[PDB]
C-alpha cells in the first residue's frame, strides 16, 4: 500500500535556470528513489522557470531529504517545500486545541521534538483568572515540522485528542 502520491512531493524553489531534470534527479537520488523529477519551463522559450518537483517512492524518503537541507544544487541553495494541503503557508508555529486544563509543557515537549527542534510553547491561561484554557502554541525553528505535523490525521498528546493547525 503505498502513501498517496501528495505526499510524497517536494517542491522545489530557487533552482539555477541551468538546473535540469536529470540533474535534479541525480542530486535528489541521493535521499530515495525517484518516481518523478520535473523541472517547470517555459512552453515557448524552454527556459526554467526557476521551480520544480521531485516525488519519492516513500514519505520516510521524503524526511530524508528534508533532513539533508540545505541542498546546493548545481551551485545554489534550493527551497524545499512539501505539497500543498496551491499557495503553501509557510509558518513555522501550531495551533494546539483540546488539550483541557491537565496538559502541561513536558507533554507538549516530549511529544512534539520528534517533529523537530521546538523553540518555544506557550499554553495558554485565561488573562483574569490564570486558569488554563485549554490550547497551546508551539514554534519551531523550521516549517518542515509544521508540515509534517499538520498533514497528519490525528494527534494524541496526554491522552487528548488534539486539533492542531498552522498558526500565524
Ligand atoms: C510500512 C510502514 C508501516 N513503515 C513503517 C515506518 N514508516 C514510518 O515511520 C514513516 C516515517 C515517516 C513517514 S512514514 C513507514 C514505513
Ligand atoms: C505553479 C506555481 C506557480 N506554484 C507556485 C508555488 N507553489 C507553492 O507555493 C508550493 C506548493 C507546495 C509547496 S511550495 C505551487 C506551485
Amino acid at each position: 500500500p503505498k502513501e498517496p502520491e501528495q505526499l510524497r512531493k517536494l517542491f522545489i524553489g530557487g533552482l539555477s535556470f541551468e538546473t535540469t531534470d536529470e540533474s535534479l534527479r541525480s542530486h535528489f537520488e541521493q535521499w530515495g528513489t525517484l518516481t518523478d523529477c520535473v523541472v517547470m519551463r517555459d512552453p515557448n522559450t524552454k527556459r526554467s522557470r526557476g521551480f520544480g518537483f521531485v516525488t519519492y517512492a516513500t514519505v520516510e524518503e521524503v524526511d530524508a531529504a528534508m533532513n539533508a537541507r540545505p541542498h546546493k544544487v548545481d551551485g545554489r541553495v534550493v527551497e524545499p517545500k512539501r505539497a500543498v494541503s496551491g499557495a503553501h503557508l509557510t509558518v513555522k508555529k501550531i495551533f494546539v486545541g483540546g488539550i483541557k486544563e491537565d496538559t502541561e509543557e513536558h507533554h507538549l515537549r516530549d511529544y512534539f521534538e520528534q517533529y523537530g527542534k521546538i523553540e518555544v510553547i506557550e499554553i495558554m491561561t485565561d488573562r483574569g483568572s490564570g486558569k488554563k484554557r485549554g490550547f497551546a502554541f508551539v514554534t519551531f525553528d523550521d516549517h518542515d515540522s509544521v508540515d509534517k505535523i499538520v498533514i497528519q490525521k490525528y494527534h494524541t498528546v496526554n491522552g487528548h485528542n488534539c486539533e492542531v493547525r498552522k498558526a500565524l
